[PDB]
């Protein structure tokens, strides 16, 4: 079991994975977000943001308000455990977080906070083993 995962966000506004499972054998965990497909960042940009299940809609709505040049994430938003940049067709971005910021027993939502993308691009991350 690895301590990283690859996840693609595409032009039909979908992520290919709905569940990321973080092993407790990991001290650090990496998410590599790649955007296959040909649309530009300005129309079909994607990021991957990690928040606790209950904090998600708050993070999305304040993110919307933050803008592309903030990667649609409120700066220093306490709720966001980890997040990539907004990338467009043909890019990749990666984020690494301490598995120690996660509590087993808690459930986590990962989503794209690019405007209105959260409705399809959303999933759960959970601590495993
Ligand atoms: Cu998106």
């Amino acid at each position: 079991a690895e301590c990283s995962v690859d996840i693609a966000g595409n032009d039909g506004m979908q992520f290919d994975k709905k569940e990321i499972t973080v092993s407790k054998s990991c001290k650090q965990f990496t998410v590599n977000l790649k955007h296959p497909g040909k649309l530009a960042k300005n129309v079909m940009g994607h990021n991957w943001v990690l928040t606790k299940q209950a904090d998600m809609q708050g993070a999305v709505n304040d993110g919307m308000a933050a803008g592309l040049d903030n990667n649609y994430v409120k700066k220093d938003d306490a709720r966001v455990i980890a997040h990539t940049k907004v990338i467009g067709g043909g890019e990749t971005d990666s984020v690494t977080f301490d598995v120690s910021k996660l509590a087993a027993g808690e459930d986590y939502a990962y989503f794209c906070s690019f405007p209105g993308h959260f409705a399809l691009m959303k999933g759960v991350l959970k601590l495993v083993d």
